[PDB]
């Protein structure tokens, strides 16, 4: 049975207050969550260390929303596996589409990061999905394909997580069918030479369609961004039925 | 009198255990540096909670090494002014070249990132410098007219900082003259509506080549990258000598 794996991606989102205070609403309200789902908080860099203290012992992970790919040098900005797995954290998202967008991140890059997060010890969540533009013009196949095919040059597959975001999906409201979704792991998940990673739909998920995503049967998890911000929302989200 | 400021850009350096030994060794040594200059330690966002804790009292301020232009939203791997000011640092590196290379950082968006920085409180020091190709093409002069003026668009001139680093310069040890330096900081100077803001030299500075550096009569202080990593080298830098 592959992992289901529920994680929030808070995005640029949440002070060391506002993330204390989101805790304290939370934590009551996943308790009973089946104990085999794992469930993710993916925070600023800036919110690690104190969320770690408040989580120590608990089932909730963290998660860094970014790694760099060399262990030290210079990239004024960056953050490296090594300063992450210091404050003991266990995820890290790479690739996001909207690094892509604006932050310069490439394939080649999103590739060279996640070799560097498992090299750590950290667990990436490699994000990939295709554009309007792209989806409009038949080419979804091949593009995710290719992101798969390059992000995973030399990954071992047994420490990898594949979010499945289509960019037109992400913060729009415009949720991916569920059972399109479903066809497009598959096809992710036919690159594959592990079948059992755990593959997570993005892009809009909510408390009211969970539920119907997770029915799938090639989808393994979510990675929730707007519904991950406030405490009822993300804990209905992992609390999905049945 | 203009303001010193010694500025050190750690860059993608030290955990927190590597930044809790560099200040155990550099306290030390700057303890009677001249009040009137400004000490500074731009770190990674891992290291920023940490460092303040063990600096409340002293004399020496923290930096960030970037920072976001929206107060909040869906830009992923991105840290905040507000999660800055949380933290309660000064100061805030935008627009270094490493960020133009890599990471997709323009003119106008390091312009809207000084603007978040300035609202917030926090002391932007906004990167400027030319290419090898631009300096071997004589374009340094209007290439650095241009940054400026980009990247000072609705800027207020009173809480600046400039850093002036020919990208040539950076981690090569090919260390720009001094009066070089001098002659494209006192052009940067006469773009501005502020004469009295200080703008740093950057690129290679170490401690042997500072006193000349710091000499020049429109140089006001150095944004150190390799120098800036170890304590007694930083230190001199600080303690830099007519
Ligand atoms: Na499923
Ligand atoms: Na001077």
């Amino acid at each position: 049975m592959r992992k289901i794996i529920i994680a929030g991606n808070w995005k640029m989102h949440k002070t060391q207050a506002e993330a204390q205070a989101f805790l304290q609403g939370f934590k009551p309200l996943i308790e009973d969550a089946a104990e085999s789902r794992e469930v993710v908080l993916c925070v600023p860099f800036t919110d690690l260390s104190g969320m770690s203290q408040q989580l120590h012992g608990g089932r909730v992970r963290l998660g860094a929303q970014n790694v760099h790919w060399e262990a030290s040098g210079a990239y004024t900005g960056e953050i490296s596996a090594a300063m992450l797995t210091e404050i003991g954290i266990h995820y890290v998202v790479i690739g996001h589409s909207e690094r892509r967008q604006y932050f310069g991140e490439t394939d080649e890059t999103a590739n060279l990061r996640v070799l560097a997060a498992q090299k750590a010890g950290l667990i990436p969540i490699l994000c990939v999905g295709e554009s309007k533009a792209q989806r409009d013009a038949g080419e979804t196949e091949q593009v995710i394909v290719d992101q798969v095919k390059k992000g995973l040059v030399n990954v071992d597959q047994s420490n990898l997580v594949i979010a499945y975001e289509p960019i037109w999906a992400i913060g729009t409201g415009d949720t991916c069918a569920a059972t399109e979704a479903n066809r497009v792991i598959g096809l992710i998940r036919e690159q594959l030479t592990n079948s059992q990673v755990t593959i997570q739909y993005g892009g809009s998920v909510n408390a009211n369609n969970v539920d119907e995503i997770m029915a799938q049967p090639e989808i393994d998890g979510a990675l929730v961004g707007g519904a991950s911000l406030e405490p009822q929302s993300f804990a209905r989200i992992v609390n999905f039925q049945p």
